[PDB]
């Protein structure tokens, strides 16, 4: 089967340029595996419009928006090979598809401590961003995973949201410099090594004492979903948490015809920024088409 | 009267300065949108091209939104129109009404104006059979037939994109006349020249030119230019650059003007003319502008 477009991923970046690509009365196939990164937490928020809905409903809105234009097809499936010939994908399932364009949808996945107790908390007491969680904590108490140059700026930013402890797990030292820095934003530091995550959000220590918070961030390291970009030969530049598809003002990689949006783009990180980068990418990707 | 102050003020409460502000509020600062009431689209009966909003109205995407910004208590809102604003040692908003509002930081959202070409007829079907954007209307002409309003060059590629929706006509109007590679890539891509002056738009959506011929068409498009609602960047002294359309305000990777303290967000900034745009640049002013108070 031969497509305009192919997307590889149908969460919010891929359904926004498909939707694009689909008014433009091109045709368009979303392939997707049906794993969003935000399908841990029960409310979404930050997103003028869809602030406190359920994500599962933004994401089945969206899919049920772009399934009303005909010419926009979906399949779930995985991509598990993309090659130039246009384009051709080989899924999971054995199908293969031929698209003259590509848009890189496919997200990124969260790499987290290995902590007993954190990660059945993903999303319900254990979060990455504040702009989407913490208001939510309503001012009380918010600890601080310690993990790197980027933990120390998150656990100064974070005293908006709540009283907060940068905890270092005896591991994440804080040189003179991070310290005195923390010490006058009103962030005490805790050193203790952590046994486990219980009860909500408590961190119980190596030696049995809790510390009781509503909540826990981390600046965890996050890798790309799928190898399709490299693959295709994408130049893949490695950020401070992990790497990313480089594109230029387009949305379009390094290889020509294949763009890219969401998670996977350097502007990344919540849904009002795939919304956005995802309708540019579709945009593009449809006027290359056309102008070539 | 009891005195506020306000982390941030946002100016216009569209789709840009309502992102901006919904930021702010959940930052737990106090936030004020003051919004004159009058979105660039309210004109067309459907919005489209916004995943999730696709084929809402316009008037109930801006209620839907609002109504969620002001769920939360520290986010406030004045119907009214800001006249006049200046750096103090903050800034004060003077507005028509004689209400003054003290900010921190701003972010200035207040889009654009249409300026549509004289050409008797036009103004009254404007969001009706008449726009701007293709991508926002070009679908739901269902293949018919397509006028493209000759504006000068930038009329020329949109008449070269319109196929892709609809039998298209580029009504050259004297405004430009193609020169020999042009007229070859127009006749290529199946576009009709008509180069006779237009006197009027008449019906829903019919040409009447000079010497008295009709076109009917199931659309029209205008490349139009646009001004700055407001002049509060220049009174702010923020820098504003001319675009191919028409100025727009000058913005950093943060979305920061200029001014320092000073945002913008929406069809003002130098990426615009659609809504998941205004809602994506929007959401990176208010974190931006957050951002700011806390580490200045
Ligand atoms: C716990 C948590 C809470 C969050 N809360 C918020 C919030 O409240 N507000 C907010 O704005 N942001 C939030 N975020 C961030 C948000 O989830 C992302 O910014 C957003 O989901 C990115 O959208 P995306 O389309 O790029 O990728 P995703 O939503 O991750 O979707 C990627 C899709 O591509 C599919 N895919 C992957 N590989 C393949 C393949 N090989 N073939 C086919 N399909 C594939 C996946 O199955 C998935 O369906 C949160 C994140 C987390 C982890
Ligand atoms: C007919 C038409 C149809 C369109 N259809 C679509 C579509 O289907 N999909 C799409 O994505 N885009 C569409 N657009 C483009 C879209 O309207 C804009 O991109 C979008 O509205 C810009 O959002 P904004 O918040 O920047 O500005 P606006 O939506 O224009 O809002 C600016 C707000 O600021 C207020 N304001 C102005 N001056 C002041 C002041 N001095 N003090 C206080 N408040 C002030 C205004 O009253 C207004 O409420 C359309 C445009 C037109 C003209
Ligand atoms: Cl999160
Ligand atoms: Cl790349
Ligand atoms: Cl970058
Ligand atoms: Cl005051
Ligand atoms: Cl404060
Ligand atoms: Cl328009
Ligand atoms: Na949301
Ligand atoms: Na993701
Ligand atoms: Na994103
Ligand atoms: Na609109
Ligand atoms: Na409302
Ligand atoms: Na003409
Ligand atoms: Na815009």
């Amino acid at each position: 089967m031969l497509f305009d477009v192919i997307v590889i991923g149908g969460s919010h970046a891929g359904q926004s340029a498909a939707l694009q690509i689909a008014r433009a009365r091109r045709r368009v196939l979303v392939i997707d595996a049906g794993a969003r990164r935000n399908r841990f937490a029960s409310q979404s928020h930050g997103v003028i419009g869809q602030d406190g809905r359920s994500p599962d409903a933004i994401a089945a809105d969206g899919k049920a928006q772009l399934l009303a234009y005909p010419n926009a097809q979906w399949r779930e499936d995985s991509v598990v090979r993309a090659e130039r010939s246009g384009y051709t994908l080989i899924c999971a399932s054995g199908q293969h598809y031929r698209a003259c364009q590509l848009v890189l949808a496919f997200g990124v996945v969260d790499e987290l401590p290995e902590l007993e107790g954190l990660e059945e908390r993903w999303g319900e007491s254990v979060f990455h961003c504040p702009y989407c969680h913490g208001y939510e904590l309503d001012g009380g108490r918010i600890g601080v995973l310690g993990s790197g140059p980027l933990s120390y700026l998150s656990a100064m930013l974070m005293p908006e949201w709540g009283q907060t402890v940068f905890l270092t797990d005896a591991s994440f030292e804080p040189d003179e410099e991070q310290r005195e820095a923390l010490a006058r934003r009103g962030v005490e530091i805790v050193r203790d090594r952590i046994a486990r995550i219980v009860d909500r959000a408590t961190v119980e220590l190596a030696d049995g004492r809790r510390i009781a918070f509503d909540g826990l961030f981390t600046m965890n390291r996050m890798r790309l979903s799928s190898p399709v970009a490299e693959q295709l030969g994408c130049a893949i530049e490695e950020g401070p948490l992990g790497p990313y598809v480089r594109t230029d003002d387009a949305m379009e990689t390094s290889t020509p015809g294949v763009f890219a949006c969401g998670d996977i783009t350097h502007r990344g990180g919540t849904v009002a920024l795939a919304i956005g980068n995802g309708a540019l990418a579709g945009i593009a990707a449809h006027r290359k088409l056309v102008f070539g």
